[PDB]
């Protein structure tokens, strides 16, 4: 209550706030949540953090409706330190095209606009960097990486940067594709980041720490060798080659949670191991009692105490009927996982039903699918589609309704074309839907990322299905993650150099300890690729 500095965090109670609070505590601070203006007072507050995730209007409506506008402005006028994170940063602007009708605090007189997806995937999901500058602050290091996850940004041009400079604003710039945008701002007592420091490992914690202690340490004195190695060369649009570690979560006989089919601290510990070994993100495949007491939620909550990178959970995110008969829609189930520590949810089977219905309605959605409800509330960046396809040959496009493509490898009868058929219920059942049609429908519906598995390569340890990746990349404009088949570092290299995969996921190879995320990163690094090394 006074035995340690107190940090007040404005909580609109929507989204994952576990990471931010755990980071602050981990830094030696006590967290005081502020769900209402009644929960804090100007003079009694020395450190205020405004975290925000999701649709711009959603967050700003919520915030302003609870009466935080005046309290926030007054606090800012008090001259005391305030930190905005992600939407907290956007809230400082005039508004956002994401929610046309919305209005911000307008400290910066222009709106956030959507990234250009003609040249790159949108949303931006990954590790970008601040452009070297003389006016960086709070320790922002151009040679480190921070995690960004957003479709909208304060996109810059010469005119806006000049006005900002004349307005006395210090701007940390970043570039995604050919577009420059505000990664961070600083003017007097106001500080805000577009990236999630709490989701940016040690580099992130340093930023929060530098803020809480109000200090801008100089960046390390790297050697010219190190700089050339650590600098952003803007390959892959400026994002590092994202390495994802995945683990299964099962309930054995005794009813305990384990990762292996034969054995809840195991899943937790492994996730921690992964994080410690460089994983840029950890995915839990929930394959395991009232919703409130789901064991998976505890794994996430426990993992979130020390794992400061994005967490993804797939499985069970759908409309459900609780133990008391209460009907709980997908949206509320997701919110439960998010508030528990998850940053993204993976939709599998329902994604196929959604896509199918989507075409039935003539390429439109009814806004009732988990994809639509969750993405509209939390943004596309929060919804991941897990796809489980299987190659199917045909003599020509004339043999099927689904889009096919000329393959370099002929079929049993010499068929030179093929499409990938999707499956559901753990790949136990097939559907008359191609992956081309499935991904395009889900994207239209609001999915922000595609987890591209491959039934045929799963468990093989012989590399990814490269034509599949390219096939899906031709289909959608959202990030595509290569999964299934990864066995050795070389497979990651092949995917990043021979295909347009936006990330690579590994499971068994990391689980069996054959290699670590770092082994893979060292390899890629040694081969000219850019990887997060924190
Ligand atoms: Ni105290």
């Amino acid at each position: 209550g006074s035995h340690m500095p107190v940090v007040h965090v404005i909580d609109v109670e929507s989204g994952n706030l576990q990471s931010l609070t755990n980071a602050i505590e981990h830094l030696g601070y006590e967290v005081q949540l502020v769900k209402s203006p009644k929960d804090f007072n100007i003079s009694g507050t020395s450190r205020l953090i405004l975290p925000g995730v999701g649709n711009y209007g959603h967050f700003v409506d919520n915030l302003f409706n609870r009466g935080f506008e005046k309290p926030i402005r007054e606090y800012i006028e008090s001259g005391k330190p305030i930190m905005g994170i992600c939407v907290g940063l956007q809230a400082l602007f005039a508004g956002s095209v994401e929610s046309p009708k919305s209005t911000g605090l307008n400290y910066i007189d222009f709106k956030l606009s959507r990234f250009d997806d003609s040249e790159k995937p949108v949303p931006e999901i990954g590790w970008n960097s601040c452009i070297p500058s003389e006016n960086l602050f709070f320790g922002l290091d151009p040679y480190k990486r921070y995690y960004f996850v957003h479709s909208f940004a304060a996109i810059l041009n010469s005119e806006k940067k000049k006005n900002l400079e004349n307005d006395g604003w210090k701007i940390a710039k970043a570039k995604y594709g050919s577009e420059e945008f505000i990664a961070a701002v600083n003017k007097n007592n106001i500080f805000a980041t577009q990236f999630h420091p709490e989701k940016s490992g040690k580099a992130g914690l340093n930023v929060i720490e530098n803020f809480l202690k109000q200090q801008s340490p100089p960046i390390p004195n790297y050697s010219a060798e190190e700089k050339e190695l650590l600098m952003n060369d803007y390959s892959n649009y400026g994002l590092t080659r994202r390495i994802i570690a995945c683990l299964d979560v099962r309930t054995n006989d005794q009813g305990d949670l384990v990762v292996t089919k034969g054995d809840l601290g195991k899943p937790v510990q492994l996730a921690q191991k992964y994080y410690q070994q460089g994983a840029d993100e950890v995915t839990f495949l929930n394959i395991t009692c009232p919703l409130k007491d789901t064991p998976m939620l505890e794994v996430l909550k426990q993992a979130a105490k020390t794992v400061f990178v994005p967490l993804t959970v797939g499985g069970g995110i759908k409309d459900i009927v609780d133990v008391d008969g209460t009907k709980i829609p997908a949206l509320e189930v997701a919110s439960l996982y998010f508030r528990s520590g998850a940053d993204k949810v993976s939709i599998g089977t329902d994604a196929v039903y959604a896509a199918e219905k989507y075409y039935e309605l003539g390429n439109r959605g009814d806004g009732t699918s988990p994809i639509e409800t969750i993405s509209k509330a939390y943004g596309a960046q929060a919804v991941v589609i897990s796809v489980d396809p299987k190659r199917v040959y045909v003599n020509s496009q004339a043999d099927t309704k689904n889009k096919v493509f000329e393959t370099e490898y002929p079929g049993p009868n010499g068929e030179k074309y093929c499409w990938y058929q999707c499956t559901i219920k753990g790949g136990r059942e097939s559907r008359d839907l191609g992956v081309w049609e499935l991904t395009r429908a889900c994207e239209a519906l609001g999915a922000g990322e595609i987890l591209l598995n491959c039934i045929d390569k799963d468990g093989s340890n012989s590399g990814y299905d490269l034509e599949l990746i390219e096939h899906v990349k031709d289909a959608v404009k959202i990030p595509v993650i290569a999964s299934s088949g990864a066995g050795v570092p070389e497979h990651f290299e092949e995917a990043f150099l021979k295909t347009r995969a936006d990330a690579c996921l590994g499971a068994g190879m990391f689980h069996r300890g054959e290699f670590t995320v770092n082994d893979v990163k060292e390899y890629l690094l040694e081969h000219g690729l850019k990887v997060r090394m924190d």
